[PDB]
């Protein structure tokens, strides 16, 4: 009813609420109000997601005009999930790490399709990764993660 997500769960089943009471015309708290109410949030912010099951059938036109979001998640979700540092999510800073991802942006929020990192990185999506300059902590004789970049390397747990 009233769902933490955790930071590798794609936004599949939900839409963006600063979008949808936009195309539904409605109040940005109106969900507030409804008696079935499903939404969800990241832990680190409180952008709203409602779940697509508990929207009213006096909306299901704007809910059809609302963003999909499969494998996609906040990217301040990602940068928290990853410990990758959010300057590299910002295009004016050349990361490479930027060019291996699909970004995108609705009413301003920016998402990151985790499920294709996931695929990138041949990993199941469970799986916690984080991502690290390779030079930062590798005790073993020779680099032994998966190395994405000239600098950068993923690990799990």
């Amino acid at each position: 009813k009233s769902l933490i997500l955790p930071p590798n769960e794609f936004l599949d089943h939900y839409i963006l609420n600063a979008e949808f009471h936009r195309f539904a015309g409605i109040s940005k708290n109106a969900y507030k109000f409804w008696k079935n109410v499903e939404i969800g949030r990241y832990q680190g912010t409180r952008i709203i997601f409602l779940h697509r099951n508990c929207i009213l059938e006096k909306h299901q036109q704007a809910l059809r005009q609302c963003s999909g979001l499969n494998g996609f998640v906040l990217a301040s979700a990602f940068c928290s999930f990853t410990g990758l540092a959010p300057s590299h999510l910002v295009e004016k800073n050349n990361s490479s790490i930027y060019k291996l991802l699909e970004l995108k942006e609705i009413c301003g929020i920016k998402f990151v399709n985790l499920k294709k990192f996931y695929d990138f990185l041949g990993l199941n999506y469970h799986q916690h990764i984080y991502i690290e300059k390779c030079h930062f902590f590798s005790p073993a004789p020779f680099e032994k993660r998966i190395k994405i970049t000239e600098s950068m390397c993923v690990g799990y747990y």
